[PDB]
């Protein structure tokens, strides 16, 4: 709450820099309201609360700090971040001089102008906790799904990652219209028979996955009972670094219907070698490119390029089964999926050279797979559905 | 010379990739004549000559290669570079199919279109050798001087580095109008009493310093006797990688006159600590910045910034001597010089807070320097003359 006192605090660099860092990354890029570019520093009760709010993304962290006089100060976020990033490891003194915010440290001294906290907005209080998730695994999931998230703000449906809860099983899924990534993940709920679904901004969720899921556990807050998701914001708290994200109004397109049941052809090949081959063959093509995969008798004839700029073709061995095939994909999307599998060997589920193709981690179940087909699809944890492209004609 | 035969050659990746690399970096960025974007591959006498010419920069290298049929082929330089950069370590087959240039390697095969070598220009034959220089030391010099080279093609005088020869002593010097870097370097001449001076494009010379002076010695070819420099081009050969650079018509401004004789004040301080302090204090200022250095009683009060965006100040110890001082410089240029010294301790020669300041490596001769002054200037190997800036008023 507002403090009539002028702040006066002592901190340690490491803590202050880490906090100002994680809070600075969550800042926007100088938006309409200049005040939003500022960072809030609320010193009280032996702790310094560093906060930032974007009317969409909230970031807050508290630090142990020897308080000499409480207070609240708003200061340029980017400038604070750079300075703190350049401070020596010596402890940091921080006082207020009316309209200035003196920051002393060793032999260096800084004097930043105080931004009008009077105009600064509030900081949304996070919703009621809904459950807990493992950090590294959760971040891995967000990373695997966000790969196929739409990055055009003119199509909000794709701009987000759908987070679904159903007991101790949640489902993350995003799509860019051509690629559709899905990932099941088991967690812990505080509402036993909770079932809900929400669309989170992919950029912000991925942003938190890179720098927020730093602890051993990550708390997810959406609500309680019938109010799960009703709050309209998603809270994420880990290691005292708690952040908020306003949800997307648009609803996610029905995606489960798009997942094939049976696969006409199936291929299994090493991720690394395939990726290298795809990049190699792609270098010939220009920006607008196309990787052609001709599956025949456990051999993949990976061709591409045109007769004007040049054409490339590389032959690789493959554990193939089913009817032969000649299917074309986008090199970028294909590389994206292969890189998101986080597996040592990839399995492709092909239906039609014009219908979508499944990319999922290989399983020893698929190793014992030979016949004419069709073949049932496996229930892998992560699946990447890529829409192929047209062939020369 | 033109070969009626269609080329057919076998090489090893490492050699071919290194050659195509060094020759590709010397290429322009798709200039007026598309043919210039191509790379020349002349296979003859057990060797493949990879060449490229920009009507200004020439790059040529020869590789050992099993020739099955000689020939000459022109192919897209960037495409060749990327492909060769992505080839496996297996040997590389290279044949010509009329209008195509098939390149086989292991399981991968490429087919690039042949560019019209009929329109390709000649490759300037290098001038008569003038002498030899140590590689690492020569590159170090070019790097130390090029730091202060003008990068605006609308002022050719600054666009180059002046290379002067006088026996076994050469002098490299460049200037950007505000910073003026000079470097003396001893080499070996083939024309005993040779004396000449030339202006080389700084971008191209630095380009060669990063990737051309790779051997133990670097040969410099300008001419012989009175024809030294008359050729109009500079040849540089090392480890069979020989390159040419067309000289600049504009003449270098008289710079020796600008070097002060006596210094009113002198400072000696560690490079690292000073650099850190300058960057720290600079973060407060915006793009258009200014580092203020107040030298007083072996203490440097390094302040900067304005009362609107903020102001910083850091106090450092210094081995100072002479009249006190308060001088301002540009943070970028100052950092550039300090980084170009390649020394552990820097010595500043100050004359007037408005006149240029000298930055040169510190010497134990300066360690025994105390008095009112003036002080004579030392004849260091490298000197960086920085023009200060105006103070608030």
């Amino acid at each position: 709450t507002v403090g009539l006192t002028d702040l006066k605090v002592r901190l340690v660099r490491d803590d202050f820099a880490d906090a100002v860092a994680w809070v600075a990354r969550s800042l926007p890029s100088r938006p309409t309201v200049p005040v939003l570019a500022g960072v809030l520093l609320t010193g009280s009760d032996d702790g310094l609360t560093i906060s930032s709010f974007d009317y969409e993304v909230s970031a807050e962290v508290q630090i142990p700090a020897e308080i000499a006089a409480p207070g609240t100060v708003l200061v340029s976020g980017r400038l604070l971040s750079e300075i703190t990033r350049a401070l020596p490891n010596k402890p940091v003194d921080l006082s207020v001089e009316g309209t200035r915010v003196s920051l002393t440290c060793g032999s260096a001294r800084f004097s930043l102008p105080t931004m009008a906290v009077e105009d600064y907005p509030a900081l949304p209080e996070l919703p009621a906790e809904t459950g807990s998730v493992p950090a590294d695994l959760f971040a891995e999931a967000i990373g695997q799904v966000a790969v196929a998230a739409g990055r055009d703000d003119t199509l909000p449906m794709l701009t987000g990652i759908r987070v679904e809860i159903s007991g101790d099983r949640m489902v993350l899924a995003a799509t860019d219209r051509f690629r559709l990534a899905v990932r099941e993940l088991t967690w812990t709920t505080k509402t036993p028979d909770v079932e809900a679904a929400v669309l989170v901004p992919a950029k912000t969720l991925a942003e938190a996955a890179k720098t927020g899921l730093d602890g051993s556990e990550v708390q997810l807050a959406l609500g309680a009972g019938p109010s799960v998701g009703q709050d309209g914001l998603l809270g994420i708290r880990s290691e005292g670094k708690r952040s908020t994200t306003r949800l997307l109004d648009a609803e996610f397109p029905k995606f489960r219907q798009l997942l094939p049941t049976e696969h006409t052809a199936m291929a299994t090949i090493g991720v690394g070698e395939l990726t290298e081959a795809i990049k190699r063959v792609a270098l010939v093509a220009d920006r607008g490119a196309q990787v052609r995969m001709e599956f025949a008798d456990d051999v993949l004839h990976l061709s591409a390029g045109a007769d004007d700029v040049g054409r490339a073709e590389e032959d690789l061995p493959v554990s193939f089964s089913g009817e032969p095939l000649t299917i074309a994909f986008n090199p970028g999307y294909l590389t994206d999926g292969l890189g998101a599998l986080h597996s040592e060997r990839v399995t492709f589920g092909f239906t039609t050279p014009s219908k979508p193709a499944v990319l999922r981690p290989a399983t020893e179940a698929d190793a014992a797979l030979n016949g004419n087909g069709p073949f049932p699809a496996a229930e892998t944890d992560y699946v990447y559905l890529l829409m192929p492209v047209r062939l020369p004609g």
